[PDB]
């Protein structure tokens, strides 16, 4: 159930009704993400969409976001803990 295009996940990495294009995904857990041209290290990412952006943990936990250039839209439905954004 994730759709990848040009992307690499970790062996040990999960990705579930997700999709990755152009995304590398390490050491991570995304559910029903949209990844695009973003680096997901040590993250834990759910219901959200990443757009060009490098994330990183380990302990990262993100809910419900859209995150575009490194940063974070404002949404009361985003939540975010021990994260660290950059561009990418």
């Amino acid at each position: 159930s994730c759709t990848n295009t040009n992307s690499q996940l970790s062996a040990n990495s999960k990705c579930e009704k997700s999709t990755l294009t152009n995304c590398y995904v390490d050491k991570s857990e995304v559910f029903g993400t949209t990844c695009t041209g973003s680096r997901f290290d040590g993250v834990t990412i759910t219901t959200s969409t990443s757009t060009g952006s490098r994330i990183s943990g380990p302990g990262c936990k993100i809910s419900t976001c859209i995150i575009t250039g490194g940063v974070p839209a404002p949404s009361a439905a985003c939540k975010i803990s021990g994260c660290t954004f950059s561009a990418n």
